[PDB]
């Protein structure tokens, strides 16, 4: 026989958009208590999860999406670092594993500043992606970049979310590197900014488009699949504006059902894409086909 | 501007079951005219994989299966090697990615002699795994190195599934390598084969079982998952038996169902394993979560 390997294969998933390449990036995955994040009682999440064959503490996917509009390459959310624990940051060697560099990187979009999107950022004190031009909405950077706001920020848990985002963002800010957009916005041809507040103040979903073909990456938009699809008005302590986020959850869930396209999220399954089909009283993901993308 | 890469990851899936190593191995996919081999008519297959996103031809996955036990190194079927064309054959290269060598492995378990199954056994006229045993059905074999079962097939596609399997196993045969088994049979300790015969008349599924935690190989006990979960009883002009096969694949579902443990087929999309859930009339199928393995 042989001695067990016991590794994963590289956490890099290939997806063609029309003439864009699209490449989930995972950058691991992390054990969750959703069961108390969530905001119902933990038995009634405790039997969703069992109707999903999950229990929790739940192991969720943490992934960042890179698009290749063939004139620009584009990076959706970084991953943690090492912001939260050793089972996150794989997502700097997932992209060298799909084929490509740091340098290379001309924008990165950000979803919002939570510790597991912006983490990626930095690499010690030097810039992960030094070509990279960072986005992200005037909402977003100015609630986690306030100072004023960290200092009265209520818990560790919110103050360790504070001090990430400025230790993430800020050399990129002061590297002259950081350039926001409000509200809905064209960015790169082919990428636009889609104003999603509410798990953060200036949380943005990003849509893609290339040749009729669409793929919404709704950041944490949802985070719970097992929860939130049957019943998107399920929210968490993690949400910034509860009323919002479901708002928001439904609308987007509601798009996609009616135009037949692909979202994509953080802390779905990876790789986290596939289609929506509404469904009783919420909605059904359909996680893509696996397909194997060759050279052109 | 950054060149496209396009270029898929390794095909190769991590995942333990209690103390076993389970490794789902892609041999590459292929576009499958599913509308017109489903015995039912093509527009409502075509409408059933609208349902699902899908249209036909549908891109489908090839995948073999390997179990180390800690002890013995097993393959689950092999692909198709060079019989299906180019798109398949990769299940050896996504073994070798996968950290092990083919002489490393001890066993190869056919779930059935379709040549995207035995393909791999062979690389040109060398046996692709130089030191392992290979086991089927004795039904099976006897059905596929059958020569006057070949003399008597009706068109080309049947003939080169005749050839196919005898050019894959009969160099192993010759060796001393081929070991059938009959029925239900312990196989190595924590791999038990199960009687599914109807696809082909000695298809069989391979069981998989560790700490309490099981897996069932059902080979090709279901095509197309946007079709046969939600009716099990659709079957294809590829199955040896249409009734017995709609039998087996409801006794399997039905228990996976039951028992909540783990299934993975050959043609569910890659890495094809998870839970199964008994749903209307039918079935619903639940891949695995996404679990990194250390
Ligand atoms: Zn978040
Ligand atoms: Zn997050
Ligand atoms: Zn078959
Ligand atoms: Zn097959």
């Amino acid at each position: 026989a042989a001695p067990q390997v016991r590794t994963s294969a590289p956490g890099y998933y290939r997806m063609l958009l029309g003439d864009f390449e699209i490449t989930a990036l995972s950058d691991g995955t992390v054990a969750l208590p959703v069961d108390k994040r969530l905001n119902q009682p933990a038995p009634k999440t405790q039997s969703a999860l069992a109707k999903s064959f999950q229990k929790a503490p739940l192991e969720t996917s943490v992934t960042g999406y890179l698009v290749n509009t063939g004139s620009k390459l584009v990076l959706v959310d970084t991953g943690a670092a090492g912001l939260f624990g050793p089972t996150l940051g794989r997502l700097l060697a997932n992209l060298k594993a799909a084929g490509y560099q740091p340098e290379q990187v001309d924008e990165i979009y950000l979803t919002h500043m939570h510790p597991d999107h912006v983490g990626g950022l930095m690499v010690g004190e030097q810039l992960a992606f030094p070509n990279a031009v960072v986005r992200a909405d005037q909402k977003e950077a100015d609630f986690w970049l306030s100072q004023t706001n960290l200092d009265k920020a209520p818990d560790d848990e919110s103050k360790g979310f504070f001090k990430g985002a400025m230790a993430s963002l800020n050399p990129y800010v002061k590297a002259g590197k950081f350039k926001p957009f409000s509200g809905n916005t064209d960015l790169v041809p082919g990428i636009k900014a889609l104003a999603s507040h509410g798990h953060t103040p200036g949380h943005t979903t990003y849509v893609v488009e290339s040749q009729g073909q669409k793929l919404a990456l709704l950041g944490d938009l949802i985070l719970v699949a097992a929860v939130q699809f049957d019943d998107p008005s399920v929210t968490t302590d993690l949400d910034s504006d509860s009323k919002a986020v479901a708002v928001e959850r439904k609308k987007a869930f509601a798009d996609a059902a009616k135009g037949g396209y692909l979202i994509a999220a953080s802390h779905l399954p990876f790789p986290g894409i596939g289609h929506i089909r509404a469904e009783g009283k919420g909605y059904r993901f359909v996680p893509v086909n696996y397909s194997v993308v060759n050279a052109a």
